[PDB]
């Protein structure tokens, strides 16, 4: 019996595992950040903040004793609720393989969008700096696949200058990738061209961002620390419906900004 | 070779251990809080903050996802420097058992006073609430030892009402204790009277406070968490003098305010 | 305890290994010559000069005794200094994974540029002849990738005439390679065309040179002799900063000029 109080929910364990695998299957495809960022944890529920190794001196200079405070990044706890119908769920025990989980799917989609937004554009309230906030690592790129290849080559040259090794992955907005395919009446399979230019790299198309960027996957550059992973608990029961929730405690850190390059095409 | 960089200091290990035992001997008598408060740690240098188990909801009520932040108490790092004379220290190897350590003694006294002040009256900058801030647990007491005994009995009655068991310790200002002894021309050894009234309790006289209070020593009521205990490191060398420093990372927490009673005599 | 006097530096071994791996990682990408030239050594610090096997006759012809001197190539010793901040470094022990090493990176970049310049264009003061000094091995090439392929084929024909076997590597300036890609709207992946024409060869893009050339990697044609490899030592300490230096003793020799072909495109 854990934090989630799963036992007290008046639902069959078959429905429990069904919802579990449904949520996990949705999250595998909807978690864009985890596809390429490093993941650390779980550290348990008790992990409240992550140390930063920095000290700020509140004390003055005349006083001999230098007393100050250690900076740290507090974790973010998210909790989103939803409701299900007991009679609709009952059909699983009767043998119906299809059930209505539209509310659960919508909640999972929205929470995935929220966490992707937090990872990409940051949250000034929590002090987390988003990747797009690193404007200093920008390169102008033209509207043609030729200009895209030129930008990729120049980005790899900059990476080699800064000593950033492979593998390299290109994350591009899906609409812009589709537009590039529309403009590409050439002779070269665009995927194989990009892979050859990236020296065995991979392409990720996502709608979370509007532009393209190149990252390195040597590890230790983007750490997503999880206190408690994604989990579903039971809140309360009312009439013929059951209320559940999804909770997660996490934080994000960018170790080396030099491993990220942005394209302004 | 630790945080303190002790090896690089051009001082004999005999002088090192001499200064170590001198500082430890001073701290045993000058650390008033540790005489009665619970001590936890060390958690190492990396322990930046202590979790509080509380969550504050930054998110609004219309948005389904409830994202918030976990509260925690950041640790306080103190660092006080001092200087010693190489030629004066050299006499130890020649056989002189007496050396001048007045600067070190003064620094240790001042840092002990600072930490006692932080423990007792708190620090609003760090968010630590001092014991004297708990004004709700106050009892008026008269100027006579008879009134002191009456206040002790009433405080024990309140403790029994609130279910606080022994042992109990009375911490009283040294000047007020001396004044009570001056006023006491009675027939009862005052120490044995106080011990009998406290049911085997003990009395602690300190100049850090100006009044008297009664506490319980059942444990788990006042936790002083130490990341790195009191330690002395070497900063730099200049001409014929050597500069050292004393560093410490700590925090304080009051678990149960009901275990503390204050007297307003 | 070596030449570098690493022990006397008042820095943690963690910082030592961090700086070591940082410098090594930068050098792996910034050492263009070692990517394709043969490397010999280390011969230790005591190796002052490399024998040439040539004797010059100072004596006249009337005197029976023929006394002369043996020619040799003296080694070059480079030493570049830089400074770091002790307080900035202290954050590593506190847990900060990010430190400012901009001065170290700049020094490593500049020394890499200097050694690449010495390897490529030589140094008349030291008597080392640069590869670009071999103007007799020049071939004119046009501005089109077709002309580049023609020049590659003719260079391979000359190599076969002179009995130079594979593998062959093409080293081309990055800007000119990018311009060739810009001009290439053809149908053939340019990398695979170059590899096929070179019979499994590889392409290296570098900014150290402005033109393109073809070399052979059968070994024994370009020897870089190292007395002491790249190393970082500690010079002295001042106030709150520490001064380090990077030192290296080396020399370069071209055995067979017939294994090098230059393109004048």
């Amino acid at each position: 019996m854990e934090f989630l109080k799963r036992s007290f929910a008046p639902l069959t364990e078959k429905q429990w595992q069904e919802i579990d695998n449904r949520a996990r299957e949705i999250f595998k495809t909807q978690l864009y950040g985890r596809k390429f960022v490093d993941v650390e944890g779980p550290y348990g529920w008790e992990y409240a903040a992550h140390p930063l190794g920095e000290v700020e001196v509140l004390s003055d200079e005349n006083e001999v004793v230098k007393w100050g405070l250690r900076k740290s990044l507090p974790l973010i706890e998210l909790r989103a609720t939803f409701t299900l119908d007991l009679w609709e769920l009952d059909n699983l025990e009767r043998g119906k393989p299809n059930v209505d989980l539209s509310s659960l799917e919508e909640t999972v989609r929205k929470v995935a969008e929220f966490e992707d937004e937090v990872i990409f554009r940051g949250c000034e309230k929590s002090g987390v700096k988003g990747l797009l906030s690193f404007e200093e690592r920008k390169i102008e790129c033209g509207s043609t696949p030729k200009d895209l290849l030129e930008a990729i080559v120049r980005a790899l040259s900059i990476f080699s200058k800064d000593g950033i090794e492979g593998p390299y992955t290109l994350v591009i907005n899906t609409d812009r990738w589709i537009n590039f395919l529309k403009e590409e009446a050439g002779h070269y399979p665009l995927e194989k061209r990009v892979e050859e230019c990236l020296r065995g790299g991979k392409i990720i198309t996502t709608p979370r961002i509007e532009d393209a960027l190149v990252v390195s996957e040597r590890g230790g550059d983007f750490k997503l620390i999880l206190g408690q992973d994604l989990s579903i608990g039971y809140e309360d029961r009312e009439k013929d419906a059951v209320r559940l929730f999804i909770t997660e405690t996490f934080t994000f850190q960018v170790v080396n900004p030099e491993a990220l390059i942005l394209l302004k095409f």
